[PDB]
This record gives C-alpha cells, sequence and structure tokens, in this order.
C-alpha cells in the first residue's frame, strides 16, 4: 500500500515535494548517514582478503540495497507521509537520442550535466554548489555535486530495454563463488560484471562524479533513484521465477548466506526477500 | 541485573579458557570483524562534517556509543556460551605495580604478553599470537598480525592511576559545551582523557600500544573490549553517585550527540543505554 512511482509519472508537486524532504533530511544530518553506510559497507569485505564486500560485487548486492532503500524511504515518510521513493527507468532514457535531455535532469528535479568550465560542478537545480554540500572518502567537506555524463570509453551510453530483457531471462539469482566472475546469475549480470560494465555499473559511470566511484556515490541523490530502479527490476525477476530464491543459501562467505546479517545491520537478505512484505509496490504491478 | 561482568582478575581458569574460547569462534565465524569495521566507521562520521568531533569519541555520545558497542558484543558472545560475559580489565590497580606488564591479564592463557622488539613488536604469546589471530588495517585488508609495546610512548609512559579514577568522578556535569575535546568541567572529557591529555582512556590506549595506539585499528586487540568495559564500569559509578545528574546535552547538540539522537551506524540513542541495569547486566563491584 505504497506506490513508488516512475519519475516520468510524478506531478510537479510530487517532484517538489520529494526534492523539500531531502533537503530536509540533509540539514537535520540524517542524509550523511547513508552515504557513511555505504562507504563503510564497500570497506568490509566478505572475508577479509577477497574483493567481495557487504554491499557490492557478491550475492548481497541486491538485498543490501533494498533495506538501504528501505531504511531511506522511511526516513523520507518522518518528515512528510505523502512522499515515496520514484525510481529511475534509465533503460527508457537510453531510448532517446540525447538521454541528456531526459526531464529527471530538469531544474525542478535532479538538475543537469555538470560545467565544465568548472571541472563539472552541477550548478543548476536544487543540489547545485552551494546549496548541497559532499562529503569526500574521508568523511570531510568536498565542496560539490559533480556530473559528467557519458564522458567515458567503457561506458558511453546507458544500459537498454534489451540490456533489461536479456538479464531477466537468466535462471539462477545467482552462482559460486559468488563474486565478480559468477557465471550465468542474474544478480552478476545486473550489477554489472558480465563484459562490464553494463546496467547497474554503467549507470554510475555514465552519470560520472561522484556517482562514478563506490565511496562517493550517495552523495548524489539520484544514486536513490537509480537503485529503485535496480530493486523494480530484482522485484520482476522474483515475480518470474517465482520458484527460484536466494543464493547462497549456506556455506557462502559470512555475510553472504541466506540467514547472515548484512553489514552495517543485523538484517538478513531473508528479512527483505520479500518486497511486498516490506509494504512497498512499484506501479507497473498494479 | 542478572548478567555479572567480573574484574579480570577474579576470574577462575575456566572462565578465563570460555572467554579466549568464544573470541575466537567469533573470529571465525565472521562476527568479530564486525566490531572492527563499525568502530573504525564511526571514528570517520563528523558529527558535523568539518567539526572534529565524531560519533564515537571526542564529544557527548563517547560514553553511551561504547555501551552499545559492549551491549551488542557481550550479545555474540552469548549466542555461542550463554554463560560468558565481558570482564573488565581494572586498570587502575595494575597502575599500582612497579612493572604492569607483570600483570595475569597478560599471560598466555588470556591475552598474551608484550611486543617482542625483535619482531617489530608483533605478540609471539598468548591465543591471538600471530598465526593464530590475524588482524585487518585501517582499510579492511589484513594487516598481518597483533601488535604491543607497552609504555613505549613519552606522552603516556605509565597506567592511569586510583587517584585519577576518583578526580574524574568528583566531576558534576556529564559534559559542557561545545560538547568536544575542549569541554571543561566535563566528566565524558575528563574520563575520555583530554583534560591535560593524554589521560584515562586515551592513556590507556597510547600504553598499550600496537593497533591499540590508533583509533580505526584498536578494536583489533581483544583487550579493546575488557578496556572499554571498565570505562563503561566507571560510568555507572558516577550514574549512582550522582544520581540526580542527567546525559548532557538534551538538545541543540549537533546531531548524533543529543539525548535522542540516533547513534551512527546504528539507530539507537543514548537515552536507549543511559540505564545499563535496564540493559541486563551488572558489574560485580555493584554485588
Ligand atoms: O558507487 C558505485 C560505482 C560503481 C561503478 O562501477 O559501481 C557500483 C557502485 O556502488
Ligand atoms: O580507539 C582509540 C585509540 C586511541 C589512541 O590514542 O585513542 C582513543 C580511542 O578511542
Ligand atoms: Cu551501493
Ligand atoms: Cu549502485
Ligand atoms: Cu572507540
Ligand atoms: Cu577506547
Amino acid at each position: 500500500y505504497r506506490v513508488r512511482k516512475n519519475v516520468l509519472h510524478l506531478t510537479d508537486t510530487e517532484k517538489r515535494d520529494f526534492v523539500r524532504t531531502v533537503l530536509i533530511l540533509k540539514e537535520k544530518g540524517i542524509y550523511d548517514r547513508y552515504i557513511a553506510w555505504h562507504g563503510a559497507a564497500g570497506k568490509f569485505h566478505t572475508p577479509p582478503g577477497s574483493d567481495r564486500n557487504a554491499a557490492h560485487m557478491s550475492s548481497a548486492f541486491l538485498p543490501w540495497h533494498r533495506e538501504y532503500l528501505l531504511r531511506f524511504e522511511r526516513d523520507l515518510q518522518s518528515i512528510n507521509p505523502e512522499v515515496t521513493l520514484p525510481y529511475w527507468e534509465w533503460e527508457t532514457d537510453a531510448q532517446m537520442q540525447d538521454p541528456s535531455q531526459s526531464q529527471i535532469w530538469s531544474a525542478d528535479f535532479m538538475g543537469g550535466n555538470g560545467n565544465p568550465i568548472k571541472d563539472f560542478i552541477v550548478d543548476t537545480g536544487p543540489f547545485a554548489a552551494g546549496r548541497w554540500t559532499t562529503i569526500d572518502e574521508q568523511g570531510n567537506p568536498s565542496g560539490g555535486l559533480k556530473r559528467n555524463f557519458g564522458a567515458t570509453k567503457e561506458a558511453p551510453t546507458l544500459p537498454t530495454r534489451d540490456d533489461v530483457l536479456n538479464a531477466l531471462k537468466i535462471t539462477q539469482y545467482d552462482t559460486p563463488p559468488w563474486d565478480m566472475t559468477s557465471q550465468n546469475s542474474f544478480r552478476n549480470q545486473l550489477e554489472g560484471f558480465i563484459n562490464g560494465p553494463q546496467l547497474h555499473n554503467r549507470v554510475h559511470r555514465w552519470v560520472g562524479g561522484q556517482m562514478g566511484v563506490v565511496p562517493t556515490a550517495p552523495n548524489d541523490p539520484v544514486f536513490f533513484l537509480h537503485h529503485a530502479n535496480v530493486d523494480r527490476i530484482w522485484a520482476v525477476w522474483q515475480i518470474i521465477h517465482r520458484n527460484q530464491n536466494y543464493q547462497p543459501m549456506k556455506n557462502g562467505p559470512f555475510g553472504q548466506n541466506f540467514r547472515d546479517p548484512m553489514y552495517p545491520w543485523n538484517t538478513t537478505p531473508e528479512d527483505v526477500m520479500n518486497h511486498r512484505k516490506l509494504g512497498y509496490v512499484y506501479d507497473i504491478e498494479l
């Protein structure tokens, strides 16, 4: 009974109220908690030595961010019980000749691309320099949100609808050894390591700026719209393959199994395995 | 009130073995590293950004943050053995000894001894010596062995004394503005050890050395938890003495420091842990 809408379906009042709430959460000090949580989990390797971490590059990538978004939406509701977390359906923006012309980058919502005169500092929209302070990898101020759409040779474009459809065909949620090299794995496909960077990883590299590296990515509010779409694609996968379940169920690295606590919380993947039990739904499901 | 935390020197040889056993299990399962990471992450979480205050140190939440830290750690201990509690290292009595390194807490059956200067002060005795206990660095990667170097600093050659503890218990205010290292007439800042620092809590970290000598890696040494168990005991004694003093600030402090603000990286507030008896544990001196 909580509907999360496509960004392009939002009214100008819904767009304004969401932007308003994020700014309030930022002013109170709640927003920075989520930046720090995401950076801390990126450093928590499972197990130490491997390149698996609690939030990425392993089987917990999807449930971790679902819990991440769940906690964020609850904090949104503390200020306004009418604001939900919209999702950025970037696979349809990619259909455009110039995806940077999408209304999600308008001055009334997320703001536009970075200014190459000012080292790609974003100077338009509610999160422009002077209105929205960022923190660096070390937790100290860094002086402004940056973006540089499609300025990389490994991610010049946004993922397509065909990329999403081909990932939904995968039968297994994940496969051993539950990491960057997992083949025939929906998790690793959606994450974007199969001929990477694609999908989730490509979207981060396409936006650039803080969004292009793990420890600083949540500095951009579009991080939450991005992962709201990733969580939707996962929820669609769970509906299609109704008789598949999370993997691994056991004997994976600690923090990756079905009932292990996900650092930095005690929440397990099972606790968030059914998003309707969490109290929200995506508009395409109705 | 139904769970007693004993002085380390009062433990039986069976209690010492079970505690060491449980900690090793928590390390093997992967739970122990969660506390290293939690402590490092909170040390980087400045409140507010720019200021010299973090969620776990250098401000009013220092004491309740570590109490919740110890509470969560003790619960994980009970999941493996529902009869093991968190003992405390009463370092104010070890300081009375001429050489505190001769204390039974550093025996091969418990914490092990001082570092070996031949091996760059790697600890080579006890259950946590190199080869039986792997450590992680500030970045979350293995670092290859616990180090200790007792009293090797010019600013903290000795352990704090009994008189240091008594003089801290005299302070009337829990904390004072601006709720940080410069707070004067503050029990919290006094106990932390920034009044003519390093003293008390801060001095103990500097005296042990090794990983214990810097914030992000300190929990790599299991004595980190025994140390803070004693800090939590002294606070609980202060709360009993000054029964009508309360946490400060109650409001209009930096977010994360007020009585009902969530303490990163949890949602726990200082009020949630303000009464340690309600949390389910008690110190043996209270009996
Ligand atoms: O912040 C991130 C950036 C990238 C780019 O690969 O991937 C994953 C992230 O969480
Ligand atoms: O973990 C810590 C390490 C040091 C070293 O001085 O001081 C204070 C701490 O809380
Ligand atoms: Cu992430
Ligand atoms: Cu991401
Ligand atoms: Cu600490
Ligand atoms: Cu300490």
